[PDB]
């Protein structure tokens, strides 16, 4: 079997994007933000505090035939960014662009955090890391790539992410004619659980390419690309005017610029990050402060290969027995 399912950025940012995803039966269509830095798959439903709910379409499990509570089972997931989300359990039919789970776990939301009320546009989270990472107890859950793997024509997911424009997840198979020249493939670890890799280096704009490993994850759930200080400082010393502000949380730069691109590395092959990749625009409505899309992951404790980096390649997630990542331009 495949699947293959057009995702659409939430906002003309491409703060995220959303994949529509089929619950239950008769479905009940929720728009997911797919998630390669998480392995939950969580909604908002009508068990969601109502008070946290505003404008997401809701999971209701009573309206479906082929939900069951899973007994017992619980949730509570905490993100990067702070957010945060919790509740129970229920397994039910999914499917994803015409690819199906049956008996996938599907965590319905009973608290959900700030920022999620306030994104109107994201319905849940389709976790794609690895099932090692999932937050169900008693009983650890699979991911729904995980359960669909073995029905897969090839054990295979990409993300073909667009510029402000919509892109494709696909399920088990590598579409040839959605990227140019050919696929890098590289090693991933899963000590971890997340698609981790690492870079063979950098260049900023025209300038030389800077040999040098970088350790990091794909991760599709993340917006900007976050690389050590040393990377980022010399990125933005190639902006007149750019500079990391404290207030804000990260590198500004004047919404007059014309920012350089920047290049990435996955074994010989080289990624080009469009400038325009990296202008996440004024910082506050009007302002003639931008923010920028490459930011330092000190702090952090891991690099994050997010949407900045990916949407400029078509990336393949190889969930064979050995699991390796592939980019290819586009």
């Amino acid at each position: 079997s495949t699947g293959s399912a057009t995702t659409t950025p939430i906002d003309s940012l491409d703060d995220a994007y959303i994949t529509p995803v089929q619950i239950g039966t008769p479905a009940q269509t929720l728009n997911l933000d797919f998630d390669t830095g998480s392995s939950d798959l969580w909604v908002f439903s009508s068990e969601t505090t109502a008070s946290e709910v505003d404008g997401q379409t809701i999971y209701t499990p009573s309206k479906s035939t082929t939900a069951k509570l899973l007994s017992g089972a619980t949730w509570s997931i905490s993100y990067g960014d702070g957010s945060s989300s919790s509740g129970d359990v229920y397994t039910d039919t999914v499917s994803v662009g015409g690819l199906t789970v049956t008996g996938q776990a599907v965590e319905s939301a009973k608290k959900v955090s700030s920022s999620f009320t306030e994104d109107s546009t994201i319905d849940g989270l389709l976790g794609l890391a690895f099932s090692t990472l999932n937050t169900v107890s008693p009983t650890q859950q699979k991911t729904f790539f995980d359960n669909a793997k073995a029905s897969l024509d090839s054990p295979v997911f990409t993300a073909d992410l667009g510029y402000h424009a919509p892109g494709t997840y696909n399920f088990g198979f590598i579409d040839t004619t959605a990227y140019t020249g050919s696929i890098t493939y590289t090693a991933v670890s899963t000590k971890q659980g997340f698609w981790e890799w690492t870079s063979t280096g950098y260049a900023v704009g025209s300038g030389t390419f800077k040999s040098t490993s970088i350790d990091g994850i794909a991760d599709t759930g993340t917006t900007l690309l976050y690389l050590p200080a040393t990377v980022v400082s010399a990125y933005w010393a190639q902006v007149s005017g750019a500079k990391s502000s404290s207030s804000v949380g990260g590198y500004v730069f004047p919404c007059s610029a014309t920012l350089p691109s920047f290049t990435f590395g996955v074994g010989s092959a080289r990624i080009v990050i469009p400038g325009d990749y990296i202008d996440f625009g004024p910082i506050s409505t009007g302002s003639s402060s931008c923010f920028g899309g490459i930011q330092s992951s000190a702090g952090i404790g891991i690099n994050i290969f997010g949407d900045v980096a990916l949407k400029a390649a078509f990336v393949v997630f190889n969930g064979a027995t050995t699991p390796t990542l592939g980019f290819a331009s586009k």
